[PDB]
């Protein structure tokens, strides 16, 4: 998974499935790579292959990574419900 | 070179290394994966290891991506003016 800007999410044209947020109390993100690692495993959770960060804001220890995951346009109906 | 939003560039603090500018009629660039090896490219040129696109312009069949570079503090004064 990788972000991308509203530049290329409105060129290439891509789907949201559901917006992500990383709230982390204190260190438990170092750097950028904690960032997008978190970032993917959830986007994946989703089932996204995008993301773009909306908001990344530092409340006080804990900080939280708000992102939108987007997928590649190849998702249709997934027939559970229930048994 | 991998490219970060702009609050990430404002959070860590990126020092800007230059503007990349991708003006291609076409053909060269059709997949965002062309653009990322030439925006990697041109960033690791001027030396820089993140990259934001600010304006991927669609000009007919020009299209010109624009993005500016960004690297930590790890560049020194040269003392090789000349000789």
């Amino acid at each position: 998974a990788e972000q991308v800007s509203k530049q290329e999410i409105s060129h290439f044209k891509l789907v949201k499935v559901g917006t992500i947020n990383v709230s982390q109390s204190g260190g438990q993100i170092s750097s950028p790579s904690d960032l997008r690692e978190k970032l993917s495993e959830l986007a994946d959770a989703k089932g996204g292959k995008y993301y773009h960060i909306i908001a990344a804001r530092e409340h006080g220890p804990n900080f939280e990574a708000v992102a939108e995951v987007y997928n590649d346009a190849t998702k249709l109906e997934h027939h559970h419900h229930h048994h």
